[PDB]
């Protein structure tokens, strides 16, 4: 499913993402936009290390979810990577939260550092009723 901006904002707020571990909604919105353009079926194969980024938050298979074909991978959110390609994002969200519980937090995503860190992200949730 490819989400509309404000539609995604309320969906994330409902799932308890607003301020989760100090992370505001705008930042989470910024992450999803840049990670997948709000597309839950977004996929990215990384031939260099043979892992895959799945879904709306582009969660890597080598550490967070199991797809069975990634060499020497782990499954930290204890989920099939397939759960991250669902139109319903409750499972992606449970995993996105697991990720930020680690020390780096939301910085675990390098693209977040590139396009969201120390940026004006108000625009992402302006007009969304959140």
């Amino acid at each position: 499913k490819v989400f509309e901006r404000c539609e995604l904002a309320r969906t994330l707020k409902r799932l308890g993402m607003d301020g989760y571990r100090g992370i505001s909604l705008a930042l989470w919105m910024c992450l999803a936009k840049w990670e997948s353009g709000y597309n839950t079926r977004a996929t990215n194969y990384n031939a260099g290390d043979r892992s895959t980024d799945y879904g709306i938050f582009q969660i890597n298979s080598r550490y967070w979810c199991n797809d069975g074909k990634t060499p020497g991978a782990v499954n930290a959110c204890h989920l099939s990577c397939s759960a991250l390609l669902q139109d319903n994002i409750a499972d992606a969200v449970a995993c996105a939260k697991r990720v930020v519980r680690d020390p780096q937090g939301i910085r675990a995503w390098v693209a977040w550092r590139n396009r969201c860190q120390n940026r004006d992200v108000r625009q992402y949730v302006q007009g969304c009723g959140v």
